[PDB]
């Protein structure tokens, strides 16, 4: 047993390793989406910048969970980072819709993690999830919902003018 | 009844007074350890500085609980601050190991306090403990574990050179 | 065919996608090594910082290859990022030796990539590899060789004092 | 024989004179396109500014090749600069498509020049072409491809609103 370990359930330790993988997976999805918009036949540079920034944020999310695992005396076990579900993201609207679904899936995993921490009476882990993850997810989901709404109302994806102007005025 | 008191159980009030005493006791333990390293036959000035800083932090922890007691309309009842369990702390490694055990004991008391606040449906007290105490304890326990590990790997306590160099490079 | 594509062989396009995966894999290896040294029973913070910096550099290497793929009109195809070969990296010396082998493996892949670009008469791709990758690898391999040599001469891994002092004086 | 000449084939000397003419021709094409957009019945000032900047860059490309010819001991022989193939460039999209084709034609000439320098074992000339010309062409072709894509997706050339807004938001 680690000399620092206290009130840290083996199920919580395992769930944190699963969350680390999911954050790394989300980083990879956003990296894929970013360079789709860097293609010469897509060419929306602020969509590319937006998703690249999101990718780097997810890597930070993963590193903070790795730090937490060691802080509590658990042991990090890494797994393969699966490739994203699409190679071609179709349009600015479709990528925003995919990102919305991704962030809701990550949120559901964090809510299940919080339920486990609550069931195992781990208030430090509960506070960690609430402080660093839950409102971040609520803000991300709201922002992506806003983006999807605007793109739809502007006429995307059929209007290439809509995605061009959204790229300039909202993401620029 | 205090005019400010609301949703503050008498058991919580009593548990806060017990925690105040424990924080003051921890301040006293660290004060004792600090001046052990100021002895002419020990003479590790950065161990002394490190433990003195920890002593002053524990006094701040106690004062914040005294403030909380009054904020919620409870009444502070102080008890004797017991002297530390050792007069002679033996070595830098032994003192670090004692500090690790002390911080884990304080953490266990805070976890029992949080369980009580949860059982009495006191979300303000739960948040107070989480925000100001629980991660502070996790960070302190991790730091002390790190220190113990390094001292052991360097050859302490048998190597006086190890404790000298740790004093200079980690605590300096 | 992409409207920008010129003198860019399909074999080169495929080899660039394989190199993207290898750079991402190297980023993951270094991330794993970094947080091993953040464990409370290892506790070498400058080893952790050094490998984390290397991890972020490899992600930059991968992103630059993704940019190149799009610049030349190829299409990015991502694959799973395999988990590193170790969960436990044993010691500072063993991790440095693993990093040395990793960087030599990445270098060999880049040399095979340059041979392909030479065979397909792609001077832009040759120059890209030479300018941004080949000397970076030579410098990384030399630095890691230097680190391995010093750790061995100091008495690592058996001397925990050696790894402690190397952490402070070379990586700090 | 020039006192500075060393490892500089007469075929390379001739090919450099041909490249000088092609760079000057490209400068002239871009100058023509620039002032088309300055016409009162076209009136897209940022298209005009963009192509004028490209024109001045091509003149710099030509001057650097003239410097190289003298550095290596070859002798500059100038030829007529042919007028561009169009007087009327039709639209912003059509001019961008013409510029894309021009830059790909210049790139093909540079690749043939590099093949000659490789065949004559002239590594200084190879490095000169790679360092100062080949990535410049790849970046120019990618940028023009991006511009063509955006104009097409926005509805150009039939939408005068598309070219107006592209002039303001991408070229402004
Ligand atoms: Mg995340
Ligand atoms: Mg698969
Ligand atoms: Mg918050
Ligand atoms: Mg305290
Ligand atoms: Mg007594
Ligand atoms: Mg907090
Ligand atoms: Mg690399
Ligand atoms: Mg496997
Ligand atoms: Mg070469
Ligand atoms: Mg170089
Ligand atoms: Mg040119
Ligand atoms: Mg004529
Ligand atoms: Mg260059
Ligand atoms: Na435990
Ligand atoms: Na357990
Ligand atoms: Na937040
Ligand atoms: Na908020
Ligand atoms: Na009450
Ligand atoms: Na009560
Ligand atoms: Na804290
Ligand atoms: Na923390
Ligand atoms: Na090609
Ligand atoms: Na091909
Ligand atoms: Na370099
Ligand atoms: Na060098
Ligand atoms: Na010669
Ligand atoms: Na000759
Ligand atoms: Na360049
Ligand atoms: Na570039
Ligand atoms: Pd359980
Ligand atoms: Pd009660
Ligand atoms: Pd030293
Ligand atoms: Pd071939
Ligand atoms: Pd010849």
């Amino acid at each position: 047993t680690s000399q620092v370990r206290q009130n840290y359930h083996q199920d919580s330790e395992a769930a944190i390793n699963r969350q680390i993988n999911l954050e790394l997976y989300a980083s990879y999805v956003y990296l894929s989406a970013s360079y789709y918009f860097d293609r010469d036949d897509v060419a929306l540079k602020n969509f590319a910048k937006y998703f690249l920034h999101q990718s780097h944020e997810e890597r930070e999310h993963a590193e903070k969970l790795m730090k937490l695992q060691n802080q509590r005396g658990g042991r990090i076990f890494l797994q393969d980072i699966k490739k994203p579900d699409r190679d071609d993201w179709e349009s600015g609207l479709n990528a925003m819709e995919a990102a919305l679904q991704l962030e809701k899936n990550v949120n559901q995993s964090l809510l299940e993690l919080h339920a486990l921490a609550t069931d195992k009476n781990d208030p430090h882990l509960c506070d960690f999830i609430e402080t660093h993850y839950l409102n971040e997810q609520v803000k991300a989901i709201k922002e992506l919902g806003d983006h999807v709404t605007n793109l739809r109302k502007m006429g995307a994806p059929e209007s290439g003018l809509a995605e061009y102007l959204f790229d300039k005025h909202t993401l620029g």
